[PDB]
C-alpha cells in the first residue's frame, strides 16, 4: 500500500473511532456527531498533508532497513499514521483559533471555520479546543501500551507549548516590548528596533518550526523505536533551519503571490508583522526609506500597503533572498552529513524533507 | 502548616518555575515574562480555590489514617497542591475562553480578562491556551518519576475533552438538534422541546461535574495511591450528583442574585439558555405561559427579561427547588453510605464537598 491511501485510510478510521466513542461514551446525538464530523474534514482535511506524512516517510525509511514481522511493519505504519494525524490536528486546533484571532477571511481559498454561517465564533474557539483535545484521545487509545507513549506524550505537549509560546511572540511582535502591559492598549512600534534578524528567528522557531519539522521528525523516530539512531541536538539544528527557511518563503508569498495560490489575500503589512521581507528591508534600506516604510507601515489604506510593497520591490531583497537561500542549502546540506555518521537513513528522510521545502 | 497556605505557597513556586523555565529555555524576554505572570495571576487566582483544595483535603483525610515518613507526608501533599493547581489552570483556561466565545463583561466582579486593554481577544484566546498547557508542563515537571503519572494525565485528559464537549452543548442548547448545520445560521428553537431535564443534565455533567468534582476527588486518590480504598462507580455517580446540584444553584442565581454577589449581570435569559428555571418552568407551566416564556425569551430586550422573571417567580420555583435539594440530600447521603463500606475517610471528603456546596 502506497503511503497516502494508508494515510488517509486512518483518518477514516480514526474518525469513525473518535465520533463512535463520543455516542458511547459522551451521550451524543446524531446531529451533534454530524456537525463534529464536517467540522473534523473542513478544518484538518485539504492540505499537502506534510506534517502527518514526515512521520510516514520517516518510519517507512527504518522499515527498509530493519528486520521486523510483516505485522510489526503494519502496526508501525499504523502508529506513524495515528501519529501524523495528530500532528495535523494540532496544526488544525491553531489554524482555527489562529484565523480567529487574526480576523482571517479565508484559508486554502475557502471561508475560515469560524465564518461559516451556523458555526460563528462562539463555537469555533471551542471547536479548536475540541481538535487539540482529539490529539491525546488518539494517542492514549491507539498508543495505550506502547513502550514509546511516554515520550511521545512528553514531546507533543513540549511542541504544543513551543507553539503557544511562540504565537504570543508574533502576535506581540509589533509592540515595543518595554510597552507590554495588560493594563494599557499597545501602541504600535514607531522605531522598529525590535525588527531583527534574532528576533525575527526568535517567532519563527517558536510558532512555526517545532510542530511543523521538528515533531515530525522525531515523532517518526518514537514510533520506530529508532531515537538511538541519532543525535537528537542534530535533529533539533536541522529542524530549526529547515523550518526557518519554510517560514521565510511564506512571509515573501504573503506579499508577492497572487491570492489564488496562496488561497486568500496577505495582509502582513497591514498587520505591521514582524516579516523576513520588513527585517530584511530594514538591514539594507537607507533613513529616507526607513522613514517611508515608518510612514506607511501597519496601516489597512491600500495606498500605504502599495508603498511599503514598492519599497521592497525597489530594494532588491530578491538578491537578500537568493544569498539566504544559498547559506540554508550550505548549513542544510551540512547537517545531513553530521546526521549520516550515526543514520544514513534519517539522513536520508531529512534530505527528503528538505527537498519538498526547497522545491515549492 | 494549614492546606491553603501550603496551597497557596505552592503557586508562588510553580509561578516561579514555570517563569523560570520560560527565560531558560524558550528565550522569553523580561517583560513578555511580566505579562504572562500577571495573566496568570489575573484569571487562577481570586477564587475560592474550591477545586484545588479538594485534592489537598482527599489526601490529608488518607494522611490521617496512612503510615509514612514525614518527608513522604510532605511529598504527597506537594504532589496534591501541584495537582489542585492544575485544575485551577484548567479552569482558568476555561473561563478565559468561555468569557470571549460568550462576550462577557465581568467574572468575579472584575473584567474579563480579554477586557484587559493591552490584552484584546487576539492574545486572550492564545493566552487561554498557555492555561492549558501549563498544566501539562506542571503535571511532567513534579510528576515525573511518579507512578499514578500515567492515570493522573490520562484522567486529566477526559475530563478535560469531557468539559469541551460539555461546552459544545451548552452554547448548541437553544438550538433545534436536527437543524444543527455548519453551513446554515442556527435559529433559536421555537418550540423549545429539547429543554427537559434529561438535555439539561447532559449539559451540566459534561461542561461542570467532571473538572469541578470527579477531577479534584479522582486526582486527591491518585496523588495518594488510593484509589483501591474506592468504588470508582459510587465517586462518578456521586460527582455527578453533587455537580449537578451546584449547576442548579448557579442557575438560580444568574437570575435571582444582585450582581454584586455573582460578580456580573446575569445574562441567562438573554443568551437563551437551557437553565435549571427555564426547564422547571417549562414542566408546570400551562399553555397560556409557556406562550408568553416563548415570546419573551432569548432577547436583549429588558422588558422582556423583566416578563420571564416575573414568569418565574410567579410560578413558585422555590417550591421546586427545595423538592429538587431534599432529593440531593437523600441520594447524596444514600453514596456516602455506600462509600463507607470501602473507605470511611473518602466518604467524609465527600460529605465535606457536599457540604460546602449546599451550604453556601
Ligand atoms: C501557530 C500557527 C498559526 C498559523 C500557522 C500556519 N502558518 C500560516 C499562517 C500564518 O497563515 S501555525
Ligand atoms: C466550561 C466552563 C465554562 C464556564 C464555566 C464556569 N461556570 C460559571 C460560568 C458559566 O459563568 S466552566
Ligand atoms: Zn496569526
Ligand atoms: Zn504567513
Ligand atoms: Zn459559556
Ligand atoms: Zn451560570
Amino acid at each position: 500500500m502506497a503511503s497516502m491511501e494508508r494515510f488517509l485510510s486512518v483518518y477514516d478510521e480514526v474518525q469513525a473511532f473518535l465520533l463512535d466513542q463520543l455516542q458511547s461514551k459522551y451521550e451524543i446525538d446524531p446531529n451533534r456527531a454530524r456537525y463534529l464530523r464536517i467540522m473534523m474534514d473542513t478544518t484538518c482535511l485539504g492540505g499537502k498533508y506534510f506534517r502527518g506524512m514526515t512521520v510516514v516517510n520517516v518510519a517507512e525509511g527504518f522499515l527498509a532497513v530493519t528486520q521486523h514481522d510483516e505485522a510489526t511493519k503494519e502496526r508501525i505504519l499504523h502508529d506513524a499514521c495515528v501519529g501524523g494525524w495528530m500532528i495535523e490536528f494540532l496544526q488544525a486546533h491553531y489554524l482555527v483559533e489562529d484565523d480567529i484571532m487574526d480576523g482571517s477571511v479565508m484559508r486554502r481559498g475557502k471561508p475560515c471555520w469560524y465564518r461559516f454561517p451556523g458555526v460563528t465564533t462562539q463555537c469555533a474557539i471551542n471547536d479548536g479546543i475540541i481538535l487539540k483535545s482529539w490529539t491525546q484521545i488518539m494517542a492514549w487509545h491507539y498508543f495505550a501500551d506502547r513502550p514509546f507513549l511516554k515520550d511521545l506524550l512528553c514531546l507533543f505537549q513540549k511542541v504544543d507549548y513551543a507553539t503557544a509560546v511562540g504565537q504570543m511572540y508574533d502576535v506581540t511582535s509589533m509592540c515595543d516590548s518595554n510597552k507590554l502591559d495588560p493594563e494599557v492598549a499597545q501602541p504600535m512600534t514607531t522605531d522598529f528596533a525590535e525588527f531583527t534578524p534574532a528576533i525575527y528567528k526568535r517567532i519563527v522557531k517558536y510558532k512555526t518550526t517545532f510542530y511543523t519539522y521538528l515533531l515530525p521528525l522525531v515523532m517518526g523516530l518514537l514510533v520506530s523505536e529508532a531515537a538511538a539512531s541519532v543525535e537528537m541536538n542534530l535533529v533539533e539544528r536541522v529542524a530549526h533551519l529547515i523550518g526557518e527557511y519554510f517560514q521565510v518563503q511564506d512571509d515573501v508569498m504573503d506579499c508577492f503571490t497572487p491570492p489564488e495560490q496562496l488561497g486568500k489575500v496577505g495582509t502582513d503589512i497591514e498587520d505591521a508583522k514582524c516579516s523576513w521581507l520588513a527585517v530584511t528591508f530594514l538591514g539594507k534600506a537607507n533613513a529616507a526609506q526607513v522613514a517611508e516604510f515608518k510612514a506607511n507601515y501597519g496601516e489597512k489604506d491600500p495606498a500605504k500597503v502599495a508603498v511599503v510593497k514598492r519599497l521592497y520591490s525597489k530594494a532588491n531583497l530578491q538578491a537578500d533572498f537568493a544569498a539566504y537561500e544559498a547559506e540554508v542549502v550550505r548549513e542544510v546540506e551540512s547537517l545531513i552529513e553530521q546526521l549520516k555518521v550515526k543514520s544514513p537513513t534519517f539522513a536520508e528522510s531529512v534530505a527528503v524533507v528538505w527537498e519538498k521545502t526547497h522545491k515549492r
